[PDB]
């Protein structure tokens, strides 16, 4: 391997071997079909609202979510790189597809597939992420960063639907060798939202730009209908001319077949015919290809660009609204603008590059932090981009000054902004995008006193329930096969109007939102201010028998939605307790003085009271009512852990604190598993794991981040990194179950799975505060 050394790669960067197996890996633990995609996978490209493309560690562009809302795991086999050399004095030259793999059936057998084991390593440091060709059979060595400018603070680039793969190639020998690179793209417009008829009318052309000291050459792949669809729009790959290296292109070949006549023209001699071809398909899919061919002289290094666009302005989901993405404020609404949109990545890309170095380089120079920490706390960033992330500019037939935004709870549960796991999962939003996370919680606020009388069977007990209450705040903003943003509370598994935790984690957010963005935001408190106060007089009403704390219904009424709490729980008392404190502080900055006086009244009863039912003088007990009320709760303080971040003081005494959290890192981290797994969320006082429900047998990914962060903030720095790394080691270590860029909700102590691709472990992001 020379070519590490012509490149950049953080030594944090996840790592794995090209075409490597991964023996270890989980699968789910459940009863009905959940999504399990295997572990071949990698970090995706595309921006916030975009649609995105994961192409694998294997190379294969395979993990699909150009859908809104939707997770499609199939490898488009025309979709690769592909690379020739040919030694100065031989008769013939190698040509190989850079993909450890093949297709399934007889298309394409023309082409070099199955490339070689040990020949090559991919890694990943999010956005970022490279392979590098290290193969005997290539003389020359090859290296790609390819990328989409995902940039803190910034909502323009961040929401393009664009990656940058940018090649350097070196050769370490002492013979001359004449090296191509091509680029290969199928027209994929029908590959969804096409009832019939999935090719007709696709056609392909070539833009050749030219401009003093600038060649572009590219491909644009698109239909010869100018309607405005969900599946219409346009695809475009390309290249940007630089010293040394000549362009050629194929405008059409037919991926339904064969791939010779695309194949004999590259394994030849590395040259494509420049054909120009723009007519349209019928049934056949068809393909662009665009490459480079260059001369290496022994010791030489060239540097040469490559990016794809798609443009596909109109998501729709399933109750049938359609709107148009974000992007399109930048580049337009027709769908026939992905040349523009690579343009502009192929002439910037230096730029993006530095501007993403730039927000990464506090973290990755900081030599107190462990390159594990680093891996994971980049890495799992990954998912506000392959969410199901929605963010809309206008529907379609409509201006308004906002633009609402929507992130997956994940893809076997399609709830959008489910509020109570977003209380973990929205910290980089918070800290990085803070535009959006204000926006987001807006949308909550005004959903407070929405009513909706219709009834919905709730799913646990087949029970019906009025689908929205005025004064609660909904659990989501609806499901991608339903009406984002417009029908509220999808979920149906338990009724969120008498949820007990909702309520007080919007305003725990709220207040989290002011606080972490500088305490200056007057405007967003008075937005949320009627909100808030709603909310919390609403949960006051929940307290049946007057000791000040909402009473959990012994069903289960709060995020752990198979979990049943009664009573005064250590979870939902806790926040409770630190939403009063929040309301308030914002009392205070708002000068609503009988808000301040009637929330600090409230707040000194539901202490008192908190205190004296569930403190043991170890810890605090799971709740007052319940069979198993004297189990050790992972997130018990979940509460005190806001307060700490919103600086709200101690809601509990700091002595009981920290007997609490050395409790569960003692008992819910270290009894289980050795301490290697993370913290599993229900202990018994006698050291076995609690039994009365399997999410008290399941470590929760984003609950265990975050208590980590809780620990850090008490001082308890190696229990913290401890807790934490059970995490980073489980989703990305050769030990672990393979799941990089799909880190689930949770596993049972078998290291087996729930609902990968989830939301809350974003919250390694609180580790950050
Ligand atoms: C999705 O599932 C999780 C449990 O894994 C719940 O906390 C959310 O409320 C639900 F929408
Ligand atoms: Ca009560």
């Amino acid at each position: 391997d020379k070519i590490s050394h012509k490149i950049d790669i953080p030594d944090s960067a996840w790592t794995i071997g090209i075409g490597e197996k991964f023996k270890n890996a989980g699968h789910p633990n459940v009863k009905y079909p959940m999504i399990d995609d295997s572990y071949v996978q990698g970090a995706p490209l595309g921006g916030f609202g975009a649609g995105t493309i994961g192409r694998t560690y294997n190379g294969g562009f395979s993990r699909w979510h150009l859908e809104i809302g939707k997770n499609k795991y199939t490898t488009v086999y025309a979709n690769q790189f592909s690379v020739f050399q040919k030694v100065e004095g031989n008769k013939d030259g190698v040509a190989q597809v850079l993909y450890a793999g093949e297709p399934e059936n007889g298309y394409l057998s023309s082409w070099k597939w199955d490339y070689p084991k040990e020949s090559g390593m991919y890694y990943a440091l999010y956005p970022n992420s490279w392979y590098t060709y290290t193969n005997k059979d290539l003389p020359v060595q090859l290296a790609v960063k390819q990328f989409s400018p995902i940039i803190p603070y910034n909502y323009k680039e961040t929401s393009y639907p664009v990656a940058v793969f940018k090649w350097t190639a070196y050769n370490p020998t002492n013979k001359n060798v004449d090296v191509s690179i091509m680029f290969t793209w199928q027209n994929m417009i029908g590959f969804f939202g096409k009832q019939v008829n999935v090719n007709s009318g696709n056609f392909n052309k070539i833009i050749k730009d030219k401009s003093k000291d600038s060649e572009i050459v590219a491909a644009v792949m698109g239909n010869i209908s100018n309607d405005n669809e969900e599946w219409n729009g346009e695809y475009s790959i390309g290249v940007k001319k630089v010293p040394g290296v000549d362009i050629s292109y194929k405008a059409k070949f037919v991926t339904t077949g064969d791939g010779s006549d695309l194949w004999h023209e590259f394994s030849k001699n590395g040259i494509l015919d420049n054909k120009d071809d723009e007519t349209p398909t019928k049934q056949d899919g068809i393909g662009s290809a665009i490459a480079v061919n260059f001369k290496l002289q022994p010791g030489q290094t060239i540097e040469v660009p490559f990016a794809l666009s798609w443009d596909l302005p109109i998501m729709k989901f399933g109750g049938g609204d359609k709107w148009y993405k974000m992007y399109t404020k930048y580049f337009g609404k027709n769908g026939k603008n992905s040349f523009a949109i690579l343009k502009e990545a192929l002439n910037n890309y230096q730029k993006w590059e530095k501007m993403i170095d730039d927000w990464q380089k506090p973290i990755l120079s900081n030599k107190s932090k462990p390159d594990w920490y680093k891996t994971a706390l980049f890495n799992e960033l990954y998912y506000l981009a392959d969410g199901g992330t929605a963010w809309e500019n206008g529907k379609v037939g409509e201006k308004r000054t906002n633009n609402m935004f929507g992130l997956l709870e994940c893809f076997d549960y399609n709830y959008y902004e489910t509020l109570d796991v977003r209380f973990y999962g929205s910290f980089p939003l918070v800290m990085l995008w803070p535009d959006i996370e204000k926006q987001v919680m807006r949308q909550f606020a005004d959903t407070i006193n929405v009513q909706d009388s219709s009834e919905f069977k709730v799913g646990s007990n087949g029970a019906m329930a009025v689908k929205k209450v005025q004064g609660m705040i909904p659990h989501d903003l609806g499901s991608s096969y339903a009406l984002p943003w417009i029908k509220i509370n999808a979920y149906d598994w338990q009724n969120p109007n008498i949820w007990k935790d909702l309520n007080s984690k919007y305003v725990l957010l709220v207040y989290r939102d002011y606080v972490l963005t500088g305490k200056t935001d007057k405007e967003f408190l008075k937005y949320t201010w009627k909100s808030v106060k709603t909310a919390l007089d609403k949960l006051k009403e929940m307290d049946k028998d007057n000791d000040g704390i909402p009473d959990n219904e012994g069903i289960p009424d709060q995020t752990y939605d198979t979990w049943s709490m009664k009573g005064t729980s250590a979870y939902c008392g806790s926040l409770w307790l630190a939403a009063l404190k929040a309301a308030q502080e914002i009392g205070k900055v708002l000068k609503d003085n009988e808000a301040y006086i009637k929330y600090n009244e409230w707040y000194k009863i539901a202490q008192q009271n908190f205190e004296k039912e569930l403190w043991n003088g170890e810890y605090y007990n799971f709740d007052t009512e319940s069979d198993h009320k004297d189990s050790i709760m992972a997130d018990q303080l979940a509460g005190q852990w806001y307060a700490d971040i919103l600086r709200l003081g101690d809601i509990l005494p700091k002595d009981h604190v920290q007997k609490a959290l050395k409790k569960i890192y003692e008992f819910n981290v270290m009894k289980f598993e050795n301490g290697k797994m993370g913290a599993v969320n229900g202990m018994r006082p006698d050291g076995i794991v609690d039994e009365s429900d399997i999410q008290a047998q399941e470590v929760w990914t984003g609950v265990t981040y975050a208590l980590a962060s809780f620990m850090k903030y008490r001082g308890m720095t190696e229990e913290a990194y401890n807790t934490a790394y059970g995490v980073y080691k489980m989703t990305y270590d050769k030990s672990g179950k393979g799941y990089w860029f799909r880190t689930p909700e949770a596993w049972t102590k078998d290291g087996n799975y729930r609902a990968s691709m989830y939301m809350r472990p974003l919250s390694i992001w609180s580790m950050e505060v």
